[PDB]
């Protein structure tokens, strides 16, 4: 079981990494090639497509902020965390060095980075982070909620961060999903950020629909 | 259960404001950042997300015009409307100002202001508002409908808003979502419309499907 | 019961049209104002909108053509037919000239009116008129199907629609949402299309769904 | 009952080509009239609709390396597949030759072809095909996944390889839906990519699949 929801999470942040750094790479370099807004929902629409696809496998988590938050509220074991953690960081670094060969000529592998003071992408990673573990933790543990739609309400969730946030952070909320491309881009500026960010964003967001429920 | 639902529409009702306003904001000053299609998709697909987030817990309504719509036709207590009220604007401003700080320096801060004559606002703020509250009062109370998918209904109706009434009122429907910005950009002209237009939105929308969804309608 | 219909597929019409002439109005007149794919998506999520408000009181037609190929069908009775177009093109007449008066100075109201050679236009509005009523049928009759999400699926064509159709008949599928903005537009150009190309997509694609169906 | 699915799937397979090529070879002639994105969507939102109208009845394969992966893993009768392939094949090319009558003065009817170096393309059909394929056995075959949603994942799928794949390899995944346009056309260029690549990208997206959904997997 460990070892195909460990593959299952590979294989889900491969994809959610290669199309979404892939859109917002070549959107980056060129947006007559694909639109700001093309690759906004492309990260959106992967997350969709992953939920539905592994969701009832390994949870589809794809994110180590995502699954450090549920096993914090007893939602998922410990003892599987590492192990989540090592397929979403091997699947996001390697599909990042795949888009940089595929891709090419493009050197900036849809890195998120911060425009603007730092805080602003801190203050910004953080709240549409808490958006997103927040509607999570309603869909995929609460029997009241709509779990047959949380496909649908977590994409809409990570569409709304790349739409928003995409103009300030870069709209991470993961990790994995912006050191993937960092290493891939040799581009690391404010690289923390995404890490601090994306896990005060989901504990918060846990901590408060876990208030409500 | 009522602070829990009261935190629930704070929270809410401070995640509808700032996706929408900070989209709208960000796309007003430059298109290039955020375009304006994309701000007005981030403006529905945040109410998706909170109807699944919390339309189980407090009914999302992250509105006051649609709790007014909602106690009005005895499907929500009246006692907890000011508490709802309260809740709803506390968030919308605390969003407005939080937007505030973090867009910078982007100083309209996404309000919802007429363009062109004042009473083309109020109608359209009147009607895209009915037909807000006409699928809501479906989807949230009507056992024939579709529950399970209140939220892409309402979500959808609120992006079609923004879509086309953001050309002529800015496409609020909501006297809060229409507030926070307003105080956060020291921008007011029109602001009844945006109170008196949803109001008068969803008491109407609310009206006339009661009005359909019996055969024989009681009063 | 058949007033509350009545009153349903004005309502209903009204919102179709409002929502989307507006938007193809305001979009022709000023791409900066409302852009050609957020009209398109307009167009279609109000279509899920009204799906879902009344779908469930009285079926949300919102069509002509539509009523028509399910009576033809035997899902819907004769008798109301009449009713439901009065409906229809009461909505959609209304609505195109409360939009004459807020949209105003824009004066081409969101019509529908052929690009390049008309029977283009006759053709396309035949097939894509085809694609929207044979999803159609399936999700509001076929209990095999998912009925859930019929608002999704209807909407669905009908973006396809304006989005694909709408570079050369304007995308329409529906008689009364085409002559209601003509009306109030003062434009006509192959106002025919928009009622024969309709009729003949609902009937032929309730026919083949109605020949495949278990 | 296999006529009833061969006419599903040769209609099924004639609306998905008859929109995403039509959308497509518009806006490569003039994105003024139909916009990058706006084909894209169309492209998505076409299997969807296919999805929720036939997939009761012929499944909705609408691809013939589609029909290929599920008849390989034991999910469809071999016997059927050469009825789908022609019912497929010919839905497709009947579709783009409409298309060339009804766009017209445009020639180049939707077609998907390699930008840049080929064997990127390659790769990346691969890839997204196998992300398409990943869910569709995930959402057709899995009695855990939510198959009502179906259509809406698999055309969310088509959707992210139109806007991502399509600027490279012009997004396919689907042997059909290229070579209908590419006959109508009279193009071409990389043709043999959209035949590899998608048949290599459903056998291992439904490859692993099936590795990851027993935790025990036969063989
Ligand atoms: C015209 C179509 C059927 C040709 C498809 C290409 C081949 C790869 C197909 C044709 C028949 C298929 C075989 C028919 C049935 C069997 C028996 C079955 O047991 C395992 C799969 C297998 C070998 C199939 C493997 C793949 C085959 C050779
Ligand atoms: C109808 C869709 O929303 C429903 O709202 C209910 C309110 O308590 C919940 O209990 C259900 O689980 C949820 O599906
Ligand atoms: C919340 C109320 C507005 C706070 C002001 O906002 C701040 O203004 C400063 C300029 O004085 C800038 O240097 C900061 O970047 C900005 O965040
Ligand atoms: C991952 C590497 C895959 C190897 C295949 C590379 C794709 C080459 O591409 C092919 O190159 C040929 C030249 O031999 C040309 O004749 C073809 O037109 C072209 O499509
Ligand atoms: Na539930
Ligand atoms: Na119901
Ligand atoms: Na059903
Ligand atoms: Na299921």
């Amino acid at each position: 079981a460990l070892l195909k929801r460990v593959v299952s999470e590979v294989v889900a942040t491969f994809l959610l990494v290669f199309m979404t750094a892939g859109a917002a790479g070549i959107s980056g370099s060129d947006l007559s090639r694909i639109s700001q807004l093309g690759q906004s929902i492309a990260g959106g629409l992967i997350v969709v497509v992953m939920i539905y696809a592994v969701g009832h496998i390994s949870g589809a988590h794809m994110n180590p902020a995502v699954t450090l938050a549920f096993a914090v509220f007893r939602h998922f074991p410990w003892i599987q965390v590492p192990f989540y953690w090592a397929a979403q960081f091997t699947g996001a670094i390697a599909a990042s060095f795949v888009l940089k060969a595929v891709i090419h000529p493009v050197d900036v592998i849809g890195t998120t980075t911060p425009v603007g003071p730092h805080w602003h992408s801190l203050v910004v990673e953080v709240i549409v982070t808490f958006n997103m573990m927040f509607v999570t933790l309603a869909v995929a543990t609460d029997t009241r909620a709509v779990g047959e739609l949380a496909g649908l309400a977590v994409g809409s969730a990570v569409c709304i961060t790349s739409i928003f946030a995409g103009a300030i952070s870069g709209g991470s909320m993961n990790p994995a999903r912006t050191l993937g491309p960092a290493l891939a881009s040799n581009r690391f500026d404010g690289l923390w950020i995404y890490f601090l960010g994306p896990v005060m964003g989901t504990l918060s967001g846990a901590w408060v629909y876990t208030f409500i429920r």
